[PDB]
């Protein structure tokens, strides 16, 4: 299996992602998105693109990306500080169940995987999530995929932020 | 007029604030919340307090505060990185109108004002907002209140983030 052959699942309407806030990453590829909370935001009233925004929050640092849909169930992200463009797909989504929400998303460079983000608001208890992670690890460079919460900073009274 | 005598307006249900996302500050007291976007987040499914969270995002930096209601229409904030406690009130709110949402909130130390946050998603065009700002400037230390967006960094393709 190569990264280009992973499923490209249907993307839920944006409101279903917003209604899942806040999410934390369970499995990630690089160190970048360890100990990170994901927040979805609807478009600003003054936005001329009317693109929603994804926020990746790691302690007191934040990456933001406006995003729009592209071909074949892609998400086209524009990182708000750098202008860097990224193309993402979803392996699966399972939002707004009786046990909460989960999904796994990935970023390829051709046949190899270069980033991976499995998110949930149920501490990774959706059986689909571990299953998806086990599939993604089989594509080239998927060996890097690992648990995102092994060594996070101590909290100071909150639950999705530190 | 002193800070303790400012109105303590009724606080809208949390969903009305979330539905107003994203907001930007129009008038602020210190430099801290210049060029800042405010995002409201519902409580995490795993939160034992079930407190919602306010995010103050300034470029790639973020302050987060879980908050709960207190006496006399107060909001009791817990800054998520430091554990520092803050007590806020609203001068007024005007959410989810045909021209969007605005509010002005303030933090006193007795008779003086120590922080001020007027937010909107309509670029400060609610007449109530300039009116409220003019009242707040009349309390001790209110002279510091000023426009929050005079010199913000250039964007890189987004609208509420940079
Ligand atoms: C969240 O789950 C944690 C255990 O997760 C499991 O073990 C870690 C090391 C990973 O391999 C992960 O994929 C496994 O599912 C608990 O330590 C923690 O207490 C849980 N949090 C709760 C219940 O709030
Ligand atoms: C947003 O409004 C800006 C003008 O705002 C006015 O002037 C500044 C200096 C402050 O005094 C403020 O309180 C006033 O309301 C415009 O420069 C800007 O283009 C507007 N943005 C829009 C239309 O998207």
């Amino acid at each position: 299996l190569t990264c280009d052959q992973l499923p490209k699942a249907a993307i839920n309407p944006i409101q279903e992602f917003i209604d899942s806030n806040p999410l934390e990453f369970e499995y990630v590829l690089t160190e970048t998105f360890e100990c990170t909370t994901r927040i979805y935001v609807q478009p600003a009233r003054w936005s001329t693109t009317k693109a929603p925004t994804a926020l990746d929050i790691k302690g007191t640092q934040i990456m933001a990306y406006d995003f729009v849909g592209g071909p074949e169930n892609s998400a086209h992200l524009n990182e708000c500080h750098t202008g860097d463009k990224q193309v993402w797909y979803f392996q699966y989504t399972n939002l707004l169940t009786d046990n909460g929400s989960s999904y796994c998303a990935y970023r390829c460079n051709g046949t190899e995987i270069i980033e991976y983000k499995c998110a949930s608001n149920n501490n990774g208890t959706d059986p689909l999530q571990h299953q998806a992670m086990e599939v993604a690890k089989t594509v080239p460079n998927g060996d890097k995929i690992h648990y995102a919460k092994s060594n996070c900073p101590e909290t100071h009274g909150c639950f999705a932020f530190y």
